[PDB]
């Protein structure tokens, strides 16, 4: 009989962490216009108008993580929609802390905001928030092995209140890949110091949570008064948005813990 | 020939968490008199005495702990020393919380502190000390399999600044360990409640080397000042406190921490 495991197949195969590293997608361009005011109008549309580039590459990106096409369909496209501001909010404190020290906020190579352009954005205090996020990469000295499979774990760090098509599902993913954090923090054999390191990891995920409710709640306000306010949002965040707010509000969304 | 491999003795052979229930020490009793004064100096002493009957446990029970073997002599025979007030302390807090639902200090069934031999003791700040890990026992409603686990991970949690002679085999010992109380908080899965329950327990372990270093100033006080303070000491205390006053407060001991 011919043997259905394929030994050299599992062996070849990239590792986990090995395919996140070719999957993760390339930087995005605001297409900021320096001739436009620097007013919180014309920043948050801008802004708004880089995120929805951005979701455009997640999901891309969500497609061929490994293990997500093993959970049910509509629990992919819900997953994506609870997690985007947690996923974008992570990804900009990490190309802050890789292309400016930590200096700036890096939302693209093409747009860089100094404290001058927080202050602007109306968004100050925010801005801080995702900057101290940026200083603990330096401290921490967090590498892009633990950077990408974190990413993952916020993409699994909020589900319905209800839950979804299949908890176990997920919860075979999120413990996979929880196991991969795990590892990746181990040669020199230290068990203090890789769990000190892994509470650390788990810590920080953890206050993503507070922070990324503060922003849903700037982003719904502005959403609301859109008009009022002169804030445009791109096609991509009005339907993510138009989902999110009604669910967040009404008490749907169930934050995932560590601690 | 003779198989050498007994399929047999395999499947009977216990799990390391039945056998560390297998070799729990049995009671001790103090031998407290009623009859005399209830004095700081009676008080010290009697716990003192009922210290080294303890002690006298934990090396039978030592000595058949899974994996304690593989450790070099010497090193079996620090661990011990620099670890025997955690799994005192410990192991009081777990017969206080599973005999008097933590209402009292349960030193042994022929001496249970209340307040009122708290005080008497001259040590009532150190009792209400280990009081609080009694309560937090019935908070997290402590398991008996999590706690003798637990218990092996103290005998683990503090070596010399130096070293032990073999690291490498004493982190084999404690990752396993570790390993066994990550496995036993598992439930049937929700990796957000697993992983949150592990977090609690490691928070409890870490918070044992603060109250154990009180714990032992107080000892080493009493220690040095035995004579004039009245306070008896029998062989086997003498002989560990000989043994670790002077490394403790050399600053030779190094606790292990999670977070
Ligand atoms: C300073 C920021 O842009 S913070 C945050 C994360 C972020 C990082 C990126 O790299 C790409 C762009 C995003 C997704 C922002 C888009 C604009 C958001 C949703 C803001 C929080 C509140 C705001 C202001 C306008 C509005 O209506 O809502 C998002
Ligand atoms: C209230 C206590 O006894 S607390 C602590 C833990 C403990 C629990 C037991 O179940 C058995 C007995 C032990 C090991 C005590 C023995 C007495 C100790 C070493 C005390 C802390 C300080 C003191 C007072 C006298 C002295 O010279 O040092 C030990």
């Amino acid at each position: 009989l011919v043997p259905q495991l394929s030994t050299i197949s599992r062996a070849l195969t990239p590792s986990p962490v090995m395919v996140l590293e070719n999957i993760e997608p390339e930087i995005v361009y605001a297409g900021y216009d320096s001739s436009k005011p620097d007013t919180a109008e014309n920043l948050l549309s801008t802004l708004n108008r880089l995120a929805g580039k951005q979701m455009i590459q997640v999901v891309k990106w969500a497609k061929v993580l490994p293990g997500f096409k093993n959970l049910p369909l509509e629990d992919q496209i819900t997953l994506i929609q609870y997690s985007w501001m947690s996923l974008l909010s992570f990804a900009l404190s990490w190309r802050s802390y890789k292309h400016t020290n930590s200096q700036f906020l890096y939302f693209a190579p093409d747009l860089v905001f100094n404290e001058e352009k927080m202050h602007q954005s109306a968004m100050y205090e925010l801005c801080q928030g995702m900057h101290q996020i940026s200083l603990q990469f330096v401290r921490l000295q967090l590498t892009f092995e633990e950077y990408t499979i974190m990413k993952v774990l916020l993409l699994l760090s909020t589900i319905p209140k209800d839950g979804l098509k299949s908890q176990a599902a997920f919860e075979e993913m999120r413990t996979n890949y929880i196991k991969e954090l795990r590892k990746m923090v181990t040669c020199p054999n230290n068990s203090g110091q890789s769990w000190q390191r892994f509470y650390q990891l788990t810590k920080l995920l953890d206050s993503m949570h507070d922070l990324v409710s503060d922003l849903l709640e700037f982003c719904f306000y502005t959403f609301r008064e859109s008009h009022a306010l002169k804030v445009e949002f791109p096609a991509m965040l009005v339907e993510i948005i138009s989902d999110q707010l009604p669910k967040v509000e009404s008490g749907n969304a169930k934050p995932l813990y560590f601690h």
